[PDB]
């Protein structure tokens, strides 16, 4: 029903990881881009706002889904992308080659027939420098989950009717709940957490013949024995931090490196992680992918590092090398990072002023470097190159290829064309921002979002929102209580308007 | 290609838990009993020696271990039991019936065709009362197992020794990491690591296992008209350490086997030891306190203090004795009575106790006035203990205590000591049990005829030419007082050893 855009699927992303491998990928706003099952097109759609000039095709076996995305198509007039009711073997050479082919959780749960199929156009129907994108659920991690679902499947088979054997199945769930909530063994925490997980989702993937479908349950060697069949070559995962050595002894270390497979490596470190699942990038055999990454590769991305400094930066003096500034990663109290380092805590505070915005690397030496009364900057540069791809290979920096965007003018707020057409015509309470991903808002915030088209100013939109209060059509809540005070609700839409600008300039909602 | 005895496949422990749930199961002694997958019959020949009035037979496919155990039962001169190289699917009718049937470690490892036969015979050749043994892997608990023979495999690709440094650098790349899933994959590979040579085939690793749920495993039973009795390991049954309203639920539903299931997907059940019966055979599932006077008893207990230096009566005293009997699991009791029992139980170890010896021996340490608390005691305790797997139950017979002057051991143990070059013997209860080269010489002599000093006189002549090399503290012998003094120092905690592992006649 909901189709959600997946920012690990971006095609700048699937990019970027290609230039860090040493390929040069086709440009994401010329390219032609496939989806495999695409659903709706909640994946698709947004890339085809961004870019008049690439071509977009998707995919999908459901009538439903496909009205719907040809649906939202129409609804903003975009003619750059179409969408095919059919099932992916009936692809062909005339469909053409690709850029790039996002497959998103499919190739697990169709038959052998149609993940040769996938394998044989994510090799045939793709570009010479094209990626290809594949994600499926992996061996040992995924026999958990096998389990809880023979385990509901074998409760549930006593009645006939689906209504009740849902639940039935969450009356299982929570029996699992019960029986172990004393229990000391990890076993127990583990099923524990998985039969939590299990009971959150809705009665979609809790049908019994959802459950009783089939999982190809491959190992990362099996699945590479199969793209290997086609031609197709590993070229990472895309979350880059799976790919990470040297948590482990440097013994082990060592042994890992001697061996040259990447393949045989991966398939260990499943092994010993527990992996349930991989986002796989594929590409030609035929390209030479270069996995010596030195410390000044950084220089050839641009770089986003998403902190929240503890003490702002007007309350502390950076020149200070005995002081401890901490600052909070994606959130937070469980994680963060501390330096007393004048360097590194200068270009901290400029990735945190910048959040979600790419900054190219001179870009951050020399704001950092402004910070420092200009003088430090070739220990800012070096700083950077000594700390900056250790944490990339970790997953706490995020490097692209997206260019840096211009700071937004905040006085009459700009949202996207994506956004303004979710926040109107859509019931969705989340919007899709411009680094493809979804950002839940409230019906304060989705209000707003209809309103920014670079010509209403604060006192505009405010107005606006508080003609949707009159018809209510909205309501506000400064306690659990709510104010229906003339004077007070005015009030509190300005107390909620800063935060909210704030909010939208850090998740990339703003033009 | 080592044949063991397994002792939770005794059909005397088939014949009590099946008189536990209230089947009156075949006489032992006088029985048939069958084995499927016995070569070398190292867990069928005991039996035989132990009851020369019951029929046993034999069936396996290796060809060199039949012969091995023919060759032990012309040795032991055994005119009851015949083995067969043959397999599972050229038995017969014509083999008839039989009161026990053995199926250990097979099951998993045979093909659907095979499995179909062992589910046959296990109703076609049982008795009316008969009891079937079958034991499966089972599902989710070995998703483990299977995923490090994977590994193993997946590695290979001399075939031992990788295996071994990939165990190895499994520990060592996970040298710590807190997550749960490192400790229990560290220690699956330490304990499979641990296991030497014979499982690592890597013929066997690329074996293929049935991969049962126990659901699966009792719908090919029903198919065949078998229901389930019980489980060999008792306490794996036992419920509550689970929350009350858990046991209401389970036990709203009637259904033992998914039940079972059902505490198999949350305990992750790898293994189960299964009691099938003959479907027309009502089963009592019924347990009373007092059903324990049905058994003999055996408690393994060795107390912290000794009985001449406590007071029973000392009611502010609180008395701990160990289980294992090492240290870890214990059980501590303030009760005169409790006491009693408990001391009874240290003295009598691994010798089956009635209900009126138990009591009535307690009692005597109590000047005889306290019969009726202590048989109080006991009543309200021991079932509870024994569906915990604390204590045992046995429909065997209490034993003679064994006289000392000139120690004895069984037929089969000093066959074993004498002529065997295993390192272990198989006491009375069916146990394997480990042996250094000094107490094995000093099982060879052990008959109703050599005293310590002709038993110690005749280990000498081993040392002597020896092929037996003592150490003390260590690699010490000095051709005299290095010995013969440090055999005395040996000798007496060795006769205890053989006295309560059941060694002794």
């Amino acid at each position: 029903y909901e189709s959600y855009p997946y920012a690990i699927t971006n095609p700048y992303h699937l990019s970027t990881l290609a230039t860090l491998f040493g390929i040069n990928a086709p440009e994401v706003e010329n390219s032609k881009i496939l989806e495999l099952g695409c659903a709706a097109g909640g994946n698709l759609i947004p890339h085809a706002v961004l870019y008049p000039n690439a071509h977009f095709v998707g995919v999908d076996l459901s009538k439903v889904q496909i009205d719907e995305a040809n649906k939202n198509v129409r609804a903003l007039g975009l003619k750059n992308i179409e969408f095919h009711h059919c099932s992916i073997t009936d692809i062909d050479d005339s469909f053409g080659k690709f850029d790039y082919i996002i497959c998103h959780g499919v190739i697990s749960w169709v038959p052998k027939i149609v993940r040769d199929k996938i394998f044989k156009v994510c090799n045939r129907n793709l570009s010479t420098n094209g990626i290809a994108y594949i994600s499926y659920n992996t061996l040992p991690g995924w026999n958990m989950v096998r389990t809880i679902r023979d385990m509901m499947l074998y409760h549930s088979s006593s009645f006939t009717n689906i209504r009740d054997r849902i639940a039935q199945s969450r009356l299982l769930l929570e029996f699992v709940k019960d029986s172990l909530e004393h229990s000391k063994t990890p076993y127990a925490e583990v099923l524990k957490t998985e039969a939590g997980l299990l009971a959150k989702q809705t009665d979609h993937y809790l049908r019994h013949d959802h459950l009783e479908e089939e999982n190809a349950q491959f190992y990362f060697h099996e699945f590479m024995n199969e793209a290997r069949k086609h031609n197709l070559q590993y070229l990472a995962d895309c979350n880059i931090s799976t790919m990470y050595l040297g948590n482990m002894p440097p013994k082990v270390v060592e042994q890992l490196k001697a061996v040259n497979d990447i393949v045989r490596t991966e398939q260990y470190m499943d092994f010993i992680t527990n992996r349930r699942f991989r986002t796989t990038l594929l590409c030609h055999n035929d390209l030479k992918i270069n996995r010596n990454i030195n410390n000044d590769d950084i220089k050839k991305f641009n770089i986003i590092f998403n902190v929240i400094p503890e003490k702002p930066l007007k309350e502390v003096d950076l020149n200070n090398a005995t002081e401890n500034l901490q600052f909070f990663l994606n959130g937070n109290k469980e994680s963060n990072l501390s330096t007393t380092s004048p360097y590194m805590k200068a270009i901290l505070y400029t990735f945190s002023e910048n959040l979600n915005n790419p900054l190219s690397f001179k870009q951050v030496t020399s704001e950092a470097n402004t910070k420092l009364n200009n003088t430090k900057l070739n220990e800012i540069k070096n700083e950077l190159l000594n700390n900056a791809m250790k944490l990339v290979l970790q997953g706490y920096i995020s490097i692209t290829n997206q260019k840096h965007r211009s700071k937004p003018v905040l006085d009459k707020p700009k949202t996207t064309q994506m956004v303004i057409y979710q926040a109107k015509y859509t019931p969705s309470m989340w919007v899709t921002n411009l680094k493809h991903e979804p950002i839940g808002v409230n019906f304060f915030e989705k209000f707003a979002l209809r309103y920014m088209d670079g010509r209403n100013d604060k006192k505009a939109i405010i107005e606006a929102i508080l003609g949707h209060v009159e018809k209510g059509e909205l309501t506000l809540s400064r306690e659990g209580q709510k104010i229906e005070n003339k004077e007070e609700i005015r009030k509190e839409l300005e107390s909620l308007f800063t935060p909210m600008i704030e909010k939208f300039c850090s998740n990339a909602l703003l033009v």
